[PDB]
C-alpha cells in the first residue's frame, strides 16, 4: 500500500527536521 | 519488491525515533 | 505518486547527510 | 524507477546507522 508507505516517508522527514533543529541547538547554530 | 521497501522504511523510522530520543538525552529534554 | 515519493526520499537523504556532518562537528571528526 | 528508489532508501538506512553510532559515542553508550 503506497499511501501507508508515503505516510511513513513523510513521518520520517518530519522527525529528521526535528533532529536537525535539535543538533542546531547543541551546536549553537540558530 | 514493495514489502522489502516498506520493511526498510519502517526500520529507518524506528532508528530515527531512537536517534531523536538520544539527542533529547544530550539536550536535557525528557 | 512515485515522483512525490522519490522527492521526499531524496529530501530525507540530503537532510540525513547534513545531520551526519553536524555530528562530525560535535565529535571532532573532519 | 523502483530500484533507484530502493537504492536511496538503503543509502539513508546506512547513514542513519552511522548517525546512531556517532551519538552513542557522544553519550558514552558502547
Amino acid at each position: 500500500d503506497e499511501i501507508s508507505m508515503m505516510g511513513r516517508v513523510v513521518k520520517v522527514e518530519k522527525q529528521v527536521q526535528s533532529i536537525e533543529h535539535k543538533l542546531d541547538l547543541l551546536l549553537g547554530f540558530y
